[PDB]
């Protein structure tokens, strides 16, 4: 056989061995592997070649083996030691193989050294254990994106392992939520990025838990540039993803600008929400001093507390406050708290120095950012100079309700525009002589020189109706409301009008707001006795318990009546008599008014209706009217009724109209009255007007009557220079057709003293005091005519 | 033979080949590996069994074995590659030799399954990348504590290779400094150390600096539980302490508030402090296309740049922006870039979202959180309103200048308390019509709707004159000038009215400030030549150079002249005749009134001496006087001056004052009015008054005459209302002893018309024209009397 050599020479060293477990054929290869000789070896027990410790098993080991034959079973290579000549030791690759000719049973083992195998078995073990060293999950992944290998790290956050996640996709392996943020487009993307790439998603654990992962895919090439493999490592970021919020948060809240305390709370409640069940405390420093800046706990004892006191340090390096933070007993790691720690003095540091900034201006400023009006200072020295000049005002100290809801739900850059807005309105109404300033927060102090009260309670429902319809920020609309405390006092510090005013407010404020009041209540009761008087006179005008008294008007030669003018007149069961000096300027102010005028107007008609009745010729009736109620649009409608419900056509019907009313000028109210004057029914003005050239004007308007006030004429009798007053407006009088009135006659001198210049008609109290109409017809019949 | 079989039934395949390359020996082994059949392989060639790729190379190297001698070598034992009969390729371990029989060449190879070889080698691959791979340097170490294992993050973090590193002793590789003694001693308790335990030490580098770390060591065990390994994990400090310092710097910047290139400056600057010799780029995208946001300030290259790129999201999956971050290769670390490149990312989030939230509140601000004023939107839309409405307003642009020197001096909290101030300056002037905005910095815009060249150079005038006194901040002055461009045109929009006052404003505060302008060059020439008209009026009056005329005044019974009135006239060479109507209300605004005054009141006096020095007997001389000229607390003094110096006691001379002196209601103006017309002069009152009752407040200041105007006069005929005016005028005449002067007239019909009414003189073209002074002497002595 030519093959004798061939397995002689091999690289394999090849050991034969024959019934006997005695050596019968060896190689030179098994000789340099062994260390023996040919005839070292030849016809000796393998037990010699086994190492020592095998010495006894080794003989049963192949007995068992013959005795079971499994049909020529040859084992499998391996690897195993070996002896050597001195005793040294060898990793070997052995194969076995099992011979059986002419009946019997022969082995032969075939052997090459190992060293480099074993050398790559130890570089596997230790890389193994480098591997499942740290705690960063890392796993690797084919061409065709399925995941080939694992480490402890990642089984132990994701409950998988390589058994059951061997060859199969990644996006299949991890569950998503469903579609919370489309975070599954996001995740195929990041696995089929062809460059170095990051991101972060949402999973869930294998049990299934809410946790957010970073997940940094890598591409690794191979020598011919082809893609070869892509490593994915993972990072958990709950931890992170808080603190970012924190920060986020505080940010926020402090581009807005906010002031200290809320600026504090806002950072105490933020680091709170990182850290569950834990105390925060805040202190500055103030010359060394600590001051609480902010809080924020539940009151809770908090068992072995583990305290820790960061420190802020200011741009140059100087401490400036102190931050306490207080956890539970291992809440959380100390890591953890530091870093928390550390952010948030980065980023109080800037809140702290602002503050001190703020205040070592704010010792001597005399203006105010943020709405630009003055300020407490301006304020105390505007007081100061009115207290010293002894001029007592009357302050109004007005705070701003509802503005906290705005602050909640729009913030801060929302809760200012809303402070200009009304701020603005304030100065589309305050008048040259009010003086508006802010003190602080939604505060503000208005200055007035009113010393009246039916003026100050005009001004307060001014104040108040200013803000009555809502402020339209956002495109949503904010509804604010106003408290008021108002104090005016004589000889009285800045302090005092303060403090009263501050507890008037306060007041208005804790029993609701939304309204004004005075402080004191001697002056507080006068407006509860006005509205009382009020609400009584309104109840009197609806329930028709009004009255008119006429006063006749007399003819300075004839003695004949020429007409009457109409007095309303009231008496109250609770109130007596109420003079129409008192209540006439009250219905003015509530605007019952109109009211007044349309039950006059009717009343009037109504009269001479019944008059005519009866044989009474009453040439003409005097009514007068309000400039407010000339002032609408509906006068014409309820006159005309009067009269064609009653046959009292405007021949007879007379008005009288106030001098302000041609003072001012409407063409409007101008046009109503000269359809009214057209319709028959005349015009009188008291007061002779304001000036020729108005009345001129009143010329071109038409009239009929001019009417001397009472003052000129009493004043007639001292005064010789207004005589000519008298002459001029009754030379007006037959110049172009005017009846001159004289009023309030009380002696028969007056009466003779101005007959000599011509005075068409005299009304007053020589002749007859206004009378009831039970007894006109009376006093018609009766005197007619009088003394001349 | 017995060996045949045995190669037969040995596990591993085995074949032989001679010179003629045929395969005699194929075992069943090498059937199951091929698949090949032993009919099919037993006389053929090797090329039914080499690969195909490798057939054109395979006789090379048969060639050069069978030629060039290897001193009878066996060969190599190795992986190599196998294709089935199907196709497939596997990997087998090969052992070839080469034996030479009967003196001919003979290869002999034997081949495994190697599957398991396949497996091994591969994992081993795929496991040396994610040891390379973890961000963290991790070493293992022997028993006898020699460095086996080194990972890729160790190697380039202290430059110390695997071959450098292999087998040796870490303190012998890492050799920490002589100084201080210590770390030695520290160094090895911590190496020999069983236990886990974690230091601080100051190993070095192979090229240099000092590092300090922190270092732990683990040791892993076997199951006889015996130290198998250890496993030794390193830290750095400084690059730990540098990511802080990082995060907290680039927050402080965003908590201040910076724009946004100042914002992507200082990252960028703070990415370059912490990394060394880098250049990063930042993109922010807009509409899905990147722009630009900032950059290096080092626009240059550094060799072997390496470049890592990060996309910032925003809260979501939609990409906000690119961050590029280049350095030399071998500068710094991997995991340091990470970690650089991850917080940059988090923080430029941050930056992201607080400019788009600072943007979309700017968009709908309609206020301004300083000086309270409204703002650029709230301007806007008033002039949209206005243009729309078809109302062409003035626009001024005011630009406060010399503000920088506060900055300098105090800071900017008392800046803005100067810009405070100012703007209250601004609040206590502006008129209830005119809009008051601020758009920008030390700009404001001032919008009025009287398009009077007058009065815009009045409110102009008042404007600029506010900064007249200096701010008052802290008790130290500091001056301040406006810079104010006019812009008004017909039928114009918000932006071309806005552009054209910017570019006034820009013109006058880079040809220095402190003024205003119009935009149009025509406005400025009428404005050029008012002023020289104004200075020529000055230049004038100061050189004596007025001339006064005189207008007889006729009895309207006698036809004698009751009087004359002086008005005065004034000449010049370049502008020819200038009417009183147009220079005397220019010296109104001048101040030159006073002036006037006295020039006018010598004149007339002196030439009531030159008439009398002859016959003339001049019955009275009318002299117009102006209310400012009134209201000076001097008038007694030149007028006694004026009679006791020519003889001109006050009987003659007589003083007309206009109709809205005795509007105004002044005491001092009275009493000295009483003063006056106890010396003897008259007094006349001219366009009536108010109201007659102020005339008759007036007897107390008594007066002799009444002018009936103009305008009056010649619309007499056709309205025949006012003529009882007239009536009543005269009527007032001969009640108390006054004269009515009828002025204006021209037609003999108008004359014969106030006949009846019994106007007491006439003055009008009808008798005489205003008369040059020289000829005066002539008509007393030629036409009087005019016999009517
Ligand atoms: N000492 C004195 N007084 C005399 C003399 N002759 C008349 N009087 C008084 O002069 C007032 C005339 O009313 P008036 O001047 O229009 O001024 C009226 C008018 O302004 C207002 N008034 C009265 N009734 C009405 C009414 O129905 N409507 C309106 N709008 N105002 C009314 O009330 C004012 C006061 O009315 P009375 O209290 O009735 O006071 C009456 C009357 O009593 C006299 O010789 N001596
Ligand atoms: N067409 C016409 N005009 C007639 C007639 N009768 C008089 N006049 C004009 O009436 C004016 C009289 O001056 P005035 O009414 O006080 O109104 C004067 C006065 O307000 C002012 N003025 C004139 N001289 C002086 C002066 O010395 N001082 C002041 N302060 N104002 C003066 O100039 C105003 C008018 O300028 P004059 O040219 O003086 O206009 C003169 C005169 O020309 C007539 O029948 N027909
Ligand atoms: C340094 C030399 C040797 C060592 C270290 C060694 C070691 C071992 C050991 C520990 C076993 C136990 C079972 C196993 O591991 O599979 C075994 C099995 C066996 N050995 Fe050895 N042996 C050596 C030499 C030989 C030789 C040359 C033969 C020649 C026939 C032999 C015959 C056997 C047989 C027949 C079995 C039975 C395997 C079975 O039944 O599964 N041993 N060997
Ligand atoms: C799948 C089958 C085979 C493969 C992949 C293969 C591959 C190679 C390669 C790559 C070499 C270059 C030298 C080296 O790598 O050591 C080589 C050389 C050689 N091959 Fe093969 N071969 C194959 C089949 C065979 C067979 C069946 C024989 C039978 C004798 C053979 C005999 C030789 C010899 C003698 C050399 C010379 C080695 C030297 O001179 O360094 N080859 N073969
Ligand atoms: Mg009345
Ligand atoms: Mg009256
Ligand atoms: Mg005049
Ligand atoms: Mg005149």
């Amino acid at each position: 056989g030519i093959f004798f050599p061939a397995l002689e020479q091999n690289m394999m060293g090849a050991v034969l061995i024959n019934e006997n477990d005695e050596v019968m054929f060896f190689n030179p290869a098994a000789e340099k592997l062994w260390g023996y000789k040919r005839e070292e070896v030849i016809g000796n027990n393998i037990d010699m070649l086994i190492p020592r410790d095998l010495r006894p098993a080794h003989p049963e080991y192949i007995r068992h083996n013959r005795e079971g034959g499994k049909a020529r079973v040859e084992g499998m290579s391996r690897e195993l030691q070996l002896e050597k000549k001195d005793g040294s030791k060898i990793w070997t690759r052995f194969a076995l193989s099992k011979v059986s000719a002419e009946g019997k049973v022969y082995y032969l083992a075939l052997v090459r050294d190992a060293s480099v195998e074993m050398a790559q078995k130890e570089q596997t073990r230790q890389l193994i254990i480098a591997v499942d060293h740290l705690d960063r999950p890392v796993i690797v992944l084919d061409p065709e994106r399925h995941i080939v290998q694992c480490n402890r790290a990642f089984t132990e956050m994701f409950g998988y392992c390589i058994s059951e996640a061997s060859g199969m996709q990644p996006d299949t392996l991890l569950n998503t939520p469903e579609f919370p943020a489309d975070n599954r487009i996001r995740l195929q993307q990041l696995l089929w990025k062809t460059a170095r790439d990051q991101d972060e998603f949402l999973l869930l654990t294998r049990t299934g838990e809410k946790i957010w992962i970073k997940a940094s895919i890598s591409p690794v090439y191979d020598v011919l540039a082809h893609l070869q493999n892509l490593v994915m490592t993972f990072s958990d970021i709950t931890e992170e993803r808080q603190i970012r919020q924190l920060e986020g948060n505080i940010l926020a809240a402090m581009c807005s600008s906010p002031p200290f305390h809320e600026m504090g709370e806002i950072i105490c409640r933020n680091i709170e929400s990182v850290l569950n069940e834990s105390h925060v405390s805040l202190f500055a420093l103030r010359n060394g001093m600590p001051i609480h800046w902010a809080s924020s706990s539940h009151g809770a004892e908090i068992q072995n507390a583990q305290s820790w006191s960061a420190t802020i340090r200011q741009r140059d390096g100087a401490p400036a406050g102190i931050l306490q933070i207080k956890t539970s007993s291992g809440a959380e790691t100390s890591a953890f708290i530091e870093r928390v720690a550390d952010i948030s003095q980065h980023m109080a540091a800037l809140a702290l120095e602002q503050e001190k900034s703020r205040q070592h201006i704010e010792q001597l400023i005399q203006f105010d950012p943020m709405t630009g009006l003055p300020n407490r200072n301006n304020l105390h020295n505007y007081l100061d100079d009115l207290v010293d000049k002894a001029v007592s005002p009357v302050v109004y100290l007005i705070g701003v309700d509802h503005i906290q809801d705005v602050i909640d739900s729009l913030g801060y850059a929302w809760a200012d525009q809303a402070l200009l807005e009304v701020v603005n309105r304030f100065r589309e109404k305050l008048k040259p002589d009010q003086y508006l300033c802010r003190i602080e927060g939604t505060q503000f102090v208005l200055v007035s020189l009113e010393n009246d009260v039916s003026n100050i309670t005009q001004i307060a429902d001014e104040l108040r109706n200013v803000v009555s319809k809502p402020i339209m920020i956002d495109d949503k609309p904010f509804p604010l409301t106003l408290s008021i405390g108002i104090s005016y006092d004589l000889g009285k510090n800045r302090d005092y009008l303060l403090s009263t005013a501050h507890n008037a407010m306060d007041y208005i404020r804790k029993n609701g707001g939304n309204g004004w009041q005075f402080f004191s209540p001697a002056m507080n009761e006068m407006v509860k006795e006005r509205l009382v008087l009020g609400a009584a006179l309104k109840e009197a005008i609806s329930n028709n318990q009004l009255k008119l008294v006429y006063q006749p008007q007399i003819f300075a030669e004839t003695g004949e009546l020429y007409g009457i003018e109409a007095l309303a007149r009231w008496h109250d069961p609770l109130h007596g008599h109420v003079p129409p000096s008192r209540f006439i300027p009250l219905a003015e102010e509530i605007g019952e008014i109109e009211n007044i005028g349309r039950w006059v107007i009717a009343e009037a008609c109504r009269q001479l209706a019944e008059w005519r009745s009866q044989n009474i010729h009453i040439p003409a009736l005097s009514v007068n009217l309000s400039a407010l109620h000339f002032r609408s649009n509906q006068l014409p409608n309820q006159v005309s009724d009067a009269m064609h419900a009653w046959g009292i056509d405007g021949h007879q019907l007379t008005v009288e109209i106030t001098e302000s009313m041609m003072m001012e000028h409407d063409t409007e109210i101008f046009k109503r009255i000269q359809i009214l004057r057209d319709m028959g029914v005349g015009l009188s003005v008291d007061d002779f007007g304001t000036g020729f050239s108005g009345l001129s004007r009143l010329v071109s308007l038409p009239v009929t009557e001019i009417k001397i006030d009472k003052s000129f004429v009493d004043r007639c009798l001292t005064e010789k220079r207004i005589l000519a007053l008298l002459e001029a407006i009754t030379s007006i009088g037959q110049s172009l057709n005017l009846t001159v009135v004289a009023e309030g006659v009380e002696t028969k001198e007056q009466f003779e003293m101005l007959r000599k210049i011509h005075c068409r008609v005299i009304q007053g109290y020589f002749f007859s005091r206004p009378l009831p109409a039970e007894e006109i017809p009376g006093w018609m019949s009766s005197v007619l005519p009088l003394k001349i």
